[PDB]
């Protein structure tokens, strides 16, 4: 591809990550209260660079869809996956969020781009995978989304 166009695409991904950070706040609020993980959430209007930022109310997974100013339709999403430790004391695993299950404490987030087929979160271990694989090519994404 074009080095310059690849730079322009990369330079625009942060606007979607910023909208995703607002969505992460909604998920964290609702996780603590046991409510729909998109509770109170207002999905942002489409912009030049970000077509949508959506929350799955059951899992809290966030899908960021970029416009063609970043990448072609169908190869344009990042997925942010939330999780919590299985135990408050000396956990052995991470568990997904689930609507209706109060989840206290710190929520971990993991970003996925295309090609990242396994979680690499640190001990106590892997978090959940995207319900639907991310489709934005890894070359456009931050390092933490590539693997």
């Amino acid at each position: 591809g074009s080095a310059y166009q690849d730079y322009l695409a990369r330079s625009r991904v942060g606007e979607g990550l910023a909208l995703a950070s607002s969505a992460r706040l909604a998920v964290a609020d609702n996780a603590a209260s046991g409510t729909s993980l998109d509770g109170g959430y207002s999905p942002p209007a489409a912009t030049r660079n970000v077509e949508s930022v959506a929350i799955d109310g059951v899992t809290g997974q966030i899908t960021v869809a970029f416009t063609t100013r970043v990448a072609a339709a169908g190869t344009n999403t990042l997925v942010l996956v939330p999780s919590a430790p299985d135990k408050a004391d000396t956990p052995t695993a991470r568990v997904p969020l689930k609507k209706g299950t109060i989840q206290a404490g710190t929520i971990a987030w993991e970003c996925f781009a295309a090609g990242k087929d396994a979680s690499s979160l640190p001990a106590p271990g892997a978090g959940p995978l995207p319900s639907n694989a991310a489709t934005l090519p890894a070359k456009y994404a931050p390092a933490e989304c590539r693997a």
